[PDB]
């Protein structure tokens, strides 16, 4: 009986919160059509039973074969092994595409100094993604079907869109049309729609972190 601990929404602990690592795991569970129970963990008031099975107090955590396993990388790899069909393996050459976007996004979101180069560093990572997407068959990073890299990136690109839009009135430039198309593709996946955090909870999640 699979169970997953994920972040509860800031300000509404009975709703799904905004952890993109948790969403990567939920996406994988859904793309594998698996049944599972969700535990919403209020990270500002962690329950004791959760601390007892997540030694670092982090989410996500998956209960499988009666062991609780941390780290969304490990969780999605174990699911891929245990439930091989349909396959989500991304060819190795593409498995790190987009991998620096989320970090550059967070640095730009938190920047107070518009000459510190943070916008440019994000635009460089977006350009790398545009360059991959315009030169390889789509609609996903590895072609016709969604795979692990897309499931890792989708929640992160959603944060980028919602948070930079709301906090900075900033959106991915229209000069990256492939990135725009790719985001639309990911956000309209049935699995994405089912597992997504409401925008207002991406906002509440980030608000206390933007400018500590
Ligand atoms: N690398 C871990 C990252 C997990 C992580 O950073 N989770 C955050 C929520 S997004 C967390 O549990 N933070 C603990 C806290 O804020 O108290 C993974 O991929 O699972």
């Amino acid at each position: 009986a699979l169970e997953i601990c994920v972040k509860a929404a800031v300000g509404a602990p009975d709703h799904l919160g905004d952890c993109p690592f948790s969403q990567r795991a939920l996406l994988t569970l859904e793309e594998k059509s698996l049944t599972y129970k969700i535990h919403l963990i209020n990270l500002s008031d962690k329950p004791q039973w959760f601390l007892d099975i997540s030694p670092q107090g982090k989410v996500p955590v998956l209960k499988i074969d009666d062991k609780w396993v941390t780290d969304s990388d490990v969780i999605v790899g174990i699911l891929e092994e245990k439930y091989p069909d349909p396959p989500l393996k991304t060819p190795a050459e593409f498995a790190s595409v987009g991998s620096n976007i989320f970090g550059t996004f967070g640095t730009f979101l938190k920047s107070k100094d518009s000459n510190d180069g943070s916008e440019h560093a994000l635009l460089v990572e977006l350009e790398a993604l545009e360059n991959h997407l315009k030169s390889h068959d789509g609609p996903f990073i590895a072609g016709e079907r969604v795979s692990a890299v897309d499931l890792s990136l989708a929640p992160k690109l959603y944060h980028l869109q919602v948070a930079l839009g709301h906090f900075k009135s900033w959106s991915v430039p229209e000069s990256f049309p492939h990135v725009h198309n790719y985001m639309k593709t990911l956000f309209s996946l049935d699995s994405f729609e089912k597992t997504k955090t409401e925008e207002k909870y991406v906002i509440s999640g980030w608000a206390p972190k933007v400018n500590p």
